[PDB]
């Protein structure tokens, strides 16, 4: 008796881990289940055509941005259920209930499994040789922009690179997550991607609010805080230069913490200087708000499930407690479930703890059928604006006239 249950690459042995997350509950249910691994390059395809065909696995991860997309295609089996056992609507930030259905829609398709919250590393010893306070420096937006202003300045050098720290370290548009970098910006100035306005939903990009946020952001690689190399690179290029002494401060996942604890022979980074010099900050207030950007992933029950009763005891089981905490080690996420924040393998770690303070500001996209379509859109029209400031040429009024263009593109979209 076997479930199928497709998973992409959360851990570094995913796999591995997986069995062995799920261990105890074939043991309490004498079944095996059967994990096939998707690349994050396939997934999306693989998901697709498992909905148009009728064939595919009992349970799929899906990213939190995925479930409204999936969810329209009619595939996906109610889970109201699972979410009440484990606790319902209040056993989780509003920003990953959110993710449990598409938007506006009945009942949930979705239940949350993991959390990926960005929140801001900083080199302690940096931040101390440029007599920069990180309390201040994390408080406000003029505060982190005086403190890049002392980083620029300072003399320190790295002990191993013995050359100058960058102030800030950030991708440009040569990343998967570009909205996401600037999501907080936009959040954090009052704006927002979409909008419901005569009851459809929108761009909001060209909001007077998204555009100071946006430029706020983009102008502080124009002002000289961000390296030129940093904005040719990805997210996992720039967490690699960080690793290796290259910047002060950068934003990143809670799994950065974990790499920090492994040697560099098994892949993490322990020998370096940052490792032993690791401050962790939530994104700095805004002047209209303070907003964490949150992803990760959920799972989901294709209707087509021959073993639905079976698959519904899983999801509550990998929604649960026990596993919550587990995977959330595996994966160095931060568990969905708000009371397995509670677990000593967080509290006994002062930077986890202050993920858990950068989750109160949890925020994500609306969960919108044709979500993939606007973020792509939006990201046509960031890089162009990103390549502006590589050039020392963005002014609001060029930011502006490509956000009007974005937000065309996207209104016809969604039209
Ligand atoms: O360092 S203590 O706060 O875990
Ligand atoms: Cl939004």
């Amino acid at each position: 008796k076997t479930l199928e249950v497709w998973i992409m690459p959360n851990s570094p042995q995913p796999a591995e881990d997986f069995k062995a997350l799920v261990a105890p509950f074939e043991k309490a249910h004498g079944v095996e289940v059967k994990v096939t691994v998707l690349d994050w390059g396939v997934a999306w395809t693989k998901i697709t055509t498992a909905a148009t065909s009728g064939v595919g696995p009992d349970l799929t991860q899906l990213g939190t941005t995925w479930v409204g997309a999936i969810s329209a295609m009619g595939v996906l089996e109610p889970v109201d259920d699972v979410l009440e056992a484990l606790g319902g609507e209040k056993a989780y930030l509003p920003a990953v209930w959110r993710t449990t259905r598409l938007e506006g829609a009945r009942q949930a398709t979705a239940v949350p499994w993991f959390s990926a919250l960005r929140a801001f590393y900083y080199r302690t010893d940096a931040l101390k040789a440029a007599g920069v306070n990180p309390a201040e420096m994390f408080a406000s937006w003029q505060g982190f922009e005086a403190g890049l202003a002392r980083l620029k300045a300072s003399s320190f050098r790295d002990p191993e690179t013995k050359a100058p720290l960058a102030p800030l370290c950030t991708p440009g548009k040569n990343s998967w997550d570009v909205l996401h970098n600037a999501a907080p910006w936009i959040w954090g100035a009052g704006g927002e991607i979409v909008r419901q306005a005569g009851g459809r939903w929108q761009s909001a990009l060209n909001s007077p609010e998204s555009l100071e946020g946006l430029y706020f952001f983009l102008s502080l690689a124009q002002k000289g805080y961000v390296p030129a190399e940093s904005l040719e690179k990805n997210t996992a290029q720039i967490e690699a230069d960080f690793q290796a002494g290259k910047c002060a401060v950068f934003a990143s996942g809670p799994w950065m913490i974990q790499r920090a604890q492994v040697p560099e022979a098994k892949g993490g980074f322990a020998e370096r200087t940052a490792a032993k010099n690791l401050g962790v900050a939530p994104y700095p207030a805004g002047p209209k708000g303070r907003y964490t950007f949150f992803g990760g992933s959920n799972l989901a029950l294709f209707n087509f499930s021959k073993n639905k009763p079976l698959a519904k005891e899983l999801l509550k089981y990998l929604g649960g407690p026990e596993a919550q905490v587990r995977y959330a080690q595996m994966t160095g996420m931060l568990p969905a479930l708000r009371s397995a924040w509670s677990d000593p393998s967080f509290q006994q770690n002062p930077l986890l703890r202050t993920f858990i303070q950068a989750a109160q500001f949890g925020r994500t996209y609306p969960s919108l059928a044709g979500w993939g379509g606007v973020e792509n859109l939006a990201v046509q029209h960031l890089g162009m604006a990103w390549d502006l400031v590589a050039q020392g040429r963005l002014t609001r009024e060029a930011l502006k006239d490509l956000m009007d263009k974005a937000s065309a593109a996207i209104n016809q979209a969604l039209r």
